């Protein structure tokens, strides 16, 4: 069951319930000691180590459980140092470098002068517990300079650290909650990681052998499937140019209602494909006084400037500044462009090259009119990029799952460690 009524509570270190005592780290802990490194320069302390030394990074390349090591030491320089074996099922605190990164060794491991070792009493306080309570002071625990004299963390620092003691069972009741919330977010989190593999395979192994090929030849932009052929973007696309119509008059901006596309507006992108309105708007007025290139929907933008190599497909008609060089096709009846976007962003180092081929990277219109493309019949196209863009949107859904998993964490978190639900028992 969960406690539902809060009723009364204490209030030191905070809204504390009735049962919970604050109580000092140092006086829950039977030990808490820095670690040390022992001679570095002494090949007898590390030649052939058996115990894992354990390292600020080694903590930070940690998902919660400390497992691996990326040094070790032998008996000797452990004897011969400052460091000493923590036991298992511990707590790793670091001091500096990262300070509030913490983990919990699932095996036998030493530390250097930076991480601290603490060991919680037996049935008096749970390392579980101890552990997402200083995840959830992690960042305050990290400031302590701004305050006033700048202060990493000492081990006596870290002892007089004042935390909110439960009755032991519920310590573990409320550890297993969070950790069951945190084992989700681990596993949504590398369905999202694979699947971003996954695209990055397919984005170049459908862009340069396509689909349902059987038979290959050779060409200009390497091994390609037979029935594709290959031309220049001029040959496919039209390239217009932008420009931005004088600040200094309002006829052009106020109450705009034109999209004016800046690689500002396309870098805000985040990968998306799709863009469909721009953060400043131009007028009727300055479309035709000055002339703007007016691209229709479905056309094809890209950064020349600045960020280069940002591309998108508008969804609704667009002009855009000097930033941006807009594509638009010779008949919209032998080109997909979702799957030209893909292209283009698949070649997005080979456009950054033919920029930065001097200082201020600019993509000029003859670099883009004369960049080499592949010319599948129209259907492979569609194919081609459905397959590009279900699986970009599949990643999206997973890493807005996951979003919302770390957010309830965070609510869950905060009313399970101080006095607002609690754990039946």
């Amino acid at each position: 069951m969960f406690y539902k009524e809060e009723n009364f509570k204490k209030t030191e270190i905070g809204e504390i319930p009735e049962d919970w005592e604050i109580v000092e780290l140092k006086d829950v802990c039977k030990k808490i000691k820095a670690g040390g490194t022992p001679k570095t320069s002494v090949e007898e302390y590390y030649k052939n180590g058996t115990i894992p030394f354990v390292k600020i990074e080694d903590i930070t390349n940690s998902n919660k459980y400390l497992t691996n090591t990326k040094i070790k030491i032998t008996e000797e320089g452990l004897n011969n140092s400052n460091a000493w074996i923590v036991p298992k099922n511990s707590v790793l605190f670091a001091m500096y470098g990262s300070i509030g990164e913490t983990a919990i060794n699932k095996i036998e491991v030493a530390t250097n002068q930076a991480i601290l070792g603490i060991i919680p009493k037996d049935n008096i306080l749970e390392s579980e517990f101890l552990y997402y309570i200083l995840a959830k002071n992690k960042n305050y625990y990290s400031k302590l300079g701004m305050q006033t004299t700048q202060k990493n963390l000492n081990a006596q620092i870290v002892k007089s650290f004042k935390i909110p003691l439960p009755p032991l069972e519920e310590q573990k009741q409320i550890a297993k909650i969070l950790t069951k919330i945190d084992e989700g977010i681990e596993i949504i989190e590398k369905s999202i990681n694979k699947l971003e593999r996954i695209k990055k395979g397919l984005m170049h192994k459908l862009l340069t052998k396509g689909i349902g090929h059987s038979r290959f030849k050779k060409s200009e932009i390497g091994e390609i499937p037979e029935d594709w052929e290959v031309f220049e973007i001029k040959d496919i696309f039209e390239v217009k140019t932008g420009t931005t119509p004088s600040t200094k008059k309002s006829e052009y901006w106020e109450n705009g209602e034109i999209n004016w596309i800046t690689p500002l507006d396309l870098s805000r992108l985040n990968e998306k494909i799709y863009i469909g309105s721009s953060e400043r708007k131009v007028t009727k007025i300055a479309l035709e006084k000055c002339n703007l290139n007016l691209i229709p929907k479905g056309s094809i933008i890209i950064s020349t400037r600045a960020p280069v190599g940002y591309v998108a497909v508008l969804t609704v008609e667009s002009t855009f500044n000097q930033g941006c060089k807009g594509l638009f096709q010779k008949n919209n009846d032998s080109v997909n462009t979702e799957f030209y976007a893909y292209y283009l962003k698949f070649k997005k180092n080979l456009l950054e090259n033919l920029s930065g081929g001097s200082t201020f990277k600019e993509l000029s219109k003859s670099m883009l009119e004369n960049f080499k493309i592949p010319l599948p019949p129209l259907e492979e196209q569609k194919q081609i990029a459905k397959i590009l863009s279900s699986v970009d949107k599949s990643i999206e859904l997973k890493k807005q799952k996951k979003e919302k998993l770390q957010r309830m964490k965070k609510k869950i978190m905060e009313l399970l460690l101080t006095g607002k639900v609690r754990v039946k028992t």
